[PDB]
């Protein structure tokens, strides 16, 4: 198979690159800056879809970010970036004269109303109460083809831990140095999911034609953010007791972004296990492990 990759210079996107290509396919991104292996933006507004046979996209501003405030020009960046991305593609596939029978968007969890006591599959309703559920609900909207000559798929991802890059990029020295610890109260739930698996997950929609809908791109866990605190200082040998409080996870990222954090969403990927897909890290200590042993 020939997979065109919107945005997949990133973190969630090299690794989907790496699996691709072991399993026999042929990978092309999509990218603001030219290079070999690669289309950009602008070439695709101009001269339309190169020959593929499947694509994603994961082209997005870095909404975590602590390098940048929660302005609404962030803001405006975070949303254009996706919609933009999305619906380019979305429209040169719709247009493309021998299209491609397979697209697949990640989005996030962020759909779900976060609650201690919910629990939520890709069937529940949500996407309706914050600007993060707003996001995703306009986001899955302008990736939306209508018709049937291509193949649908919209992953929603909880929190990608993985090997250079993502969360654990910001994570992993403070927690190695034993300044780790439970965000706010850490009752909160924590929905997440290993990098392979994940990369996993979109191999699995991209290859297996009885795939479509809406996939929750999470380990079948039940983790909190105090048992992955306490599950990775022990993975990594170390102390995990420095709580960080609400105001000061709010004071760097602003009361929205806070939310990713502080809160959570409990998560079952019913419809993904449904696919068929079987998770390599599906229990949380076994993905720590994992990362910590390689480095
Ligand atoms: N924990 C996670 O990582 C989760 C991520 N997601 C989503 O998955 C997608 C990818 O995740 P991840 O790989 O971690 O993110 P990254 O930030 O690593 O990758 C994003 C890629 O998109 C491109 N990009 C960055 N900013 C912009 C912009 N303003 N306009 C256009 N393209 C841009 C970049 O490619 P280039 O420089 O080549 O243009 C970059 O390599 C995102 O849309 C994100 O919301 C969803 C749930 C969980």
């Amino acid at each position: 198979m020939r997979v065109l990759v919107g945005g997949g210079t990133g973190f969630i996107g090299t690794a989907l690159t790496q699996l691709l290509n072991a399993r026999g396919h042929e990978v092309t991104l999509v990218s603001r800056k030219p290079g070999p292996g690669r289309i950009t933006w602008d070439e695709l507004a101009a001269s339309g879809l190169p020959s593929c046979d499947a694509a994603v996209n994961l082209a997005g501003e870095n909404i975590l970010n602590p390098l940048r405030r929660w302005n609404e020009t962030f803001q405006k960046e975070v949303l254009g970036s996706r919609l933009e991305t999305t619906q380019l593609l979305a429209k040169a596939i719709t247009k493309a004269p021998q299209p491609p029978k397979a697209w697949v968007l990640v989005t996030g969890v962020a759909y779900y109303q976060p609650s201690l006591t919910a629990e939520y599959d890709e069937d529940s309703p949500g996407g309706d109460f914050d600007f993060f559920s707003n996001l995703v609900t306009k986001w899955e909207a302008a990736a939306r083809l209508p018709g049937d000559s291509t193949r649908q798929v919209v992953v929603r991802s909880g929190v990608v831990l993985g090997r250079g890059g993502g969360a654990m990029g910001h994570m992993l020295l403070p927690f190695r140095l034993g300044l780790g610890g439970p965000i706010g109260s850490g009752h909160q739930f924590f929905p997440w999911i290993h990098i392979g698996d994940l990369a996993g997950i979109l191999t699995h929609a991209l290859e297996a034609n009885h795939v479509h809908g809406v996939l929750n791109g999470v380990a079948p866990s039940s983790a909190t953010n105090a048992e992955f605190a306490q599950t990775f200082g022990a993975a990594l040998g170390r102390r995990a007791f420095i709580p960080l409080p609400s105001a000061v996870v709010q004071a760097v990222f602003g009361r929205q972004r806070a939310i990713m954090l502080l809160e959570g969403q409990k998560v079952i990927p019913r419809r993904t296990l449904a696919t068929g897909y079987q998770y390599s890290f599906p229990e949380l200590g076994a993905a720590l492990k994992e990362i910590a042993e390689n480095l």
